[PDB]
């Protein structure tokens, strides 16, 4: 990250999160994965704020695609997006988070670690290791809208509201990582049949995540309805 454009210039949690991400992923058998059109940066501006994209993605044996985006639209709001898409043989979960930050902080975290089995279950490693870690204390929590049904029992949504609640956080996605990380050591390959039902759930999962317009008119206002169809269909929620 230390040629980043806009990693100097982004939220302080985002900042720390996407650090922790690309400590997480630093020493895995990565990969590149190269997006439509081999994506990288990107900037657009219409009748208002510009926005700008950087894009990173890779891939080993076990995600199909890490990609960490970062995004910021004029001075006034700043976007940490991340998603691990697991190779279905595998059965593994999906890793992600969504950081979005203005001049006044922070005002959406969420991150998880979403089932791609049929029961909408985390594999029983994960639900033990994650209910390990404790049932976090945040003092704004939101309430995910009906789209959000993909996420785990351990999704976390809040609005921090001091800094020792966006350390809290960040520690937990760093705890996701460590559980996510290790568990991709011990994950075998699964039969047909369970590779097909986990294939199914990471294509919803990504169908499910289209539905989020909050994101869709940020890429509108900056590039126009289809771009943003294009980007969040190809670029951001890719179904398999
Ligand atoms: C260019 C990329 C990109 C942008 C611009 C972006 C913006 C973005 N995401 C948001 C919400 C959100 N984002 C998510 C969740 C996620 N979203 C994800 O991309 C992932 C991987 C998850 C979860 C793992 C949810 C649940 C909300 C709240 C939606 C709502 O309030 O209706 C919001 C509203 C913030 C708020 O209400 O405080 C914005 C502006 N998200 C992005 O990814």
């Amino acid at each position: 990250l230390t040629n980043s454009s806009l990693m100097p210039t982004l939220n302080p949690m985002i900042q720390q999160l996407a650090l922790a991400i690309a400590a997480s992923w630093q020493s895995l058998p990565l990969k590149p994965y190269q997006l439509p059109e081999d994506l990288g940066y990107v900037e657009g501006r219409l009748e208002g704020e510009k926005l700008v994209i950087e894009n990173r993605c890779y891939q080993t044996p076990q995600f199909r695609k890490m990609h960490l985006e970062l995004a910021k639209v004029g001075k006034g709001l700043d976007d940490l997006h991340c998603v691990m898409f697991p190779e279905p043989l595998y059965g593994l979960p999906l890793f992600g988070c969504d950081i979005v930050a203005g001049p006044g902080g922070v005002s959406a975290a969420i991150a998880d670690l979403s089932p791609t089995q049929s029961d909408r279950q985390l594999p029983a490693a994960y639900q033990k290791s994650l209910a390990e870690l404790g049932q976090p204390e945040f003092e704004q929590q939101r309430e995910l809208p009906p789209w959000g049904e993909i996420f785990s029992e351990y999704c976390l949504f809040i609005r921090p509201s001091n800094v020792t609640e966006e350390e809290r956080f960040v520690q937990r996605v760093v705890d996701f990582l460590q559980i996510h990380c290790h568990q991709s050591i011990v994950a075998e390959p699964l039969s047909e049949a369970q590779t097909l039902e986990h294939r199914q759930g990471q294509i919803h999962y990504c169908q499910q995540q289209q539905k989020n317009d909050k994101t869709r008119r940020v890429l509108e206002k900056a590039f126009g309805e289809a771009w943003a169809e294009r980007y969040m269909s190809q670029v951001l929620f890719d179904v398999i």
